[PDB]
Order: structure tokens, then sequence, then C-alpha cells
């Protein structure tokens, strides 16, 4: 497949964050991380998994799971720790659902499903 590389979840740089994540055409779940982050290492098996599910199945035209490296790229966003997760719904990108990470796929489903406007579940 042309797009079958490791990264179902759209790794968005700070360059694209305002276009991709801050897009209201779809609900975008963003994860601010660092590659050296042990917390991110616990966020990755959910992110690329759920992200796969979303960006591979019926949601790949809908909610996009995305993530930006908050320490490689200088984000104009707000960090409420070192990493942060923020759901920018397609309708309430002005009041994202700020999170630090539940470390689970379950919560992610529930996340864009309750927090998302599309209710992606």
């Amino acid at each position: 497949g042309p797009l079958g590389s490791e990264g179902p979840v759209t790794v968005v740089v700070a360059k694209n964050y305002n276009e991709i994540v801050l897009d209201d055409t779809k609900d975008v779940l963003i994860e601010f991380y660092a590659p050296w982050c042990g917390h991110c290492k616990a966020l990755a098996p959910k992110y690329e998994e759920l992200g796969a599910l979303y960006a591979k199945s019926e949601f790949k035209d809908r909610v996009v799971i995305a993530k930006v490296d908050a320490t490689a790229n200088d984000v104009p966003d707000e960090i409420q720790g070192f990493p942060t997760i923020k759901l920018y719904p397609a309708g309430a990108k002005g009041q994202p659902v700020t999170y630090s990470g539940s470390r689970t796929v379950e919560d992610l489903i529930k996340f864009i499903a309750e927090n998302g406007k599309y209710k992606a579940a």
C-alpha cells in the first residue's frame, strides 16, 4: 500500500497542527509528546492502535487521531505538564478537551465519542 508506513495516527508537526489538528472538518485528538518520554511510550500502543483503527476504518474520513512533538516543534499551544492531549472537536476547537493521557485505547474511544462532536464510537 502507498500509505502503509508506521504512523496511522497523523504525526503532525507544529507546522501542520493549525491546519490538520485545528481543523473543524473532523474531530482531531492530539497528543503532545516527546520521543524520549516514558509516558509517551505508554501512549504510543494506544495511539498507533486506536489511531490505526480510526485512520484505517470508518473514521479515516472522520475523526483523525493526531500528535505533535511538543519538544521538536515549538507549539503555540498550551502545555499543562510536559505532554498534553487535546481533543479539538469539529465544533469546539476553542475549548479542547485537555488531558495528560489515560494511557488507554478505551478511554480514547470514549474520548472522541463524548468529547467529540461526531461522537466517534
